[PDB]
């Protein structure tokens, strides 16, 4: 069946399977000006048994790149530009369509928070103001609001969609915790009245939530507070990320913040996703733990890891980082092909 993705009971609908699911990142697989390198990396994920991908929704620049180089949006203050052109949101299109073709759901966010592909920054620069004043900046979220339009409105009936995300990692550094409840509220009710048939969730790292031990992640100095962002009424699921090398924990630490965030996404009600991780160092030894403590935790509806990599017909490969995990390699055999093996 094609069908759209809906929540039952505490877990995930897909296709009219209910059920725990697999998936992975690929935020580079937005910006591919041909059409076929989309489809033999989308043949590779279905056939390893993966149902969802998580793919950027932004392209945010101040001023145009070199001709034939892509891009979404140009922030200015005498005037905003959105590119629907051949080096514009087609190549978006791209994505959605073989998502289509072969069987899968996409998890697209709105903006970034950190500044690559513009993010936050370039609307900064355009509109004034910093980095904890955005939430709030009158001419700053008109435009956002309007790129958010032009994104729905052109996939709001698309069965590929498997939810909208408000951000990639939203942060209010030193800020009360309520700038970023009252601007989500607002823009999830938004969202909503642009498109009835599909979920809606944040995109934030998880951090704040008084359960755990007391490591600088569960504390409130990054503006955001868990359980009352998972208890908004019009975001359906909880997100959360995890890097511990970047963190200062050790990656143990991960089971626990793995169980803490599933009890508060159950105590309100709702799944949560596990949705970006990674280890700088010998990722099968210490990823693959995780990975069965999501699958066997109650409240944890599925985990995607950070990230999928690959290459094309012309021999070239795909953008890569020190966590990439390379189509047939060891490190896919331990951590999807065994994984999806568990999981079925
Ligand atoms: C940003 O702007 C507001 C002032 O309008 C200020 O309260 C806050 O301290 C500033 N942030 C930084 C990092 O300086
Ligand atoms: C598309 O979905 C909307 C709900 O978001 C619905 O009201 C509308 O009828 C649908 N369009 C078609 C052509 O079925
Ligand atoms: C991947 O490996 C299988 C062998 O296990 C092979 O048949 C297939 O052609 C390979 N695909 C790529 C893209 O390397
Ligand atoms: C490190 O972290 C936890 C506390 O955060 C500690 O209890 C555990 O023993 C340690 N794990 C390893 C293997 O370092």
């Amino acid at each position: 069946a094609s069908s759209f993705v809906t929540i039952s009971g505490t877990q995930f609908n897909i296709d009219g399977k209910v059920g725990y699911f697999a998936g992975t990142n690929c935020y580079w697989c937005s910006f591919l000006t041909n059409h076929a390198d989309v489809d033999s990396t989308f043949s590779h994920i279905s056939s390893s048994g993966l149902k969802v991908v998580r793919v950027w929704g932004f392209n945010d620049v101040n001023t145009q790149p070199s001709p034939g180089q892509i891009w979404f949006q140009k922030l200015s203050a005498t005037g905003s530009t959105i590119n629907t052109g051949a080096d514009g949101l087609q190549t978006l299109d791209y994505v959605v369509q073989s998502a289509e073709q072969h069987n899968l759901k996409l998890i697209i966010p709105f903006v970034n928070n950190w500044s690559d592909y513009g993010g936050i920054n370039a609307y900064v620069n355009a509109f004034g103001g910093n980095a904890t004043t955005w939430y709030t900046n009158t001419a700053a979220q008109t435009q956002y609001r309007k790129y958010v339009q032009a994104v729905v409105s052109r996939y709001a009936n698309s069965t590929a969609i498997f939810a909208w995300e408000l951000g990639n990692e939203p942060r209010c550094n030193g800020c009360s915790t309520d700038v970023i409840v009252q601007w989500a509220t607002s823009v999830s009710q938004y969202v909503k009245s642009l498109d009835s048939n599909h979920l809606v969730t944040l995109g934030d790292e998880g951090l704040g939530l008084s359960t755990g031990d007391g490591a600088y992640p569960y504390t409130y100095g990054e503006g955001t507070d868990f359980a009352k962002n998972v208890q908004i009424k019009s975001l359906d699921f909880g997100t959360f990320h995890l890097y511990p090398d970047s963190w200062g924990t050790n990656y143990t630490w991960g089971n626990g913040w793995i169980q803490t965030h599933a009890a508060a996404c159950l105590a309100a009600g709702k799944p949560c996703v596990f949705e970006e991780y990674g280890a700088q160092q010998n990722p099968c030894t210490n990823e693959a733990p995780w990975q069965t403590t999501s699958l066997t935790t109650r409240g944890m509806g599925g985990d995607m890891f950070w990230q999928w990599g690959d290459t094309f017909a012309n021999g070239a490969q795909s953008n890569s980082d020190p966590y990439t995990v390379w189509y047939n390699s060891s490190n896919w055999q331990c951590l999807v092909k065994n994984h999806v093996d568990a999981i079925n």
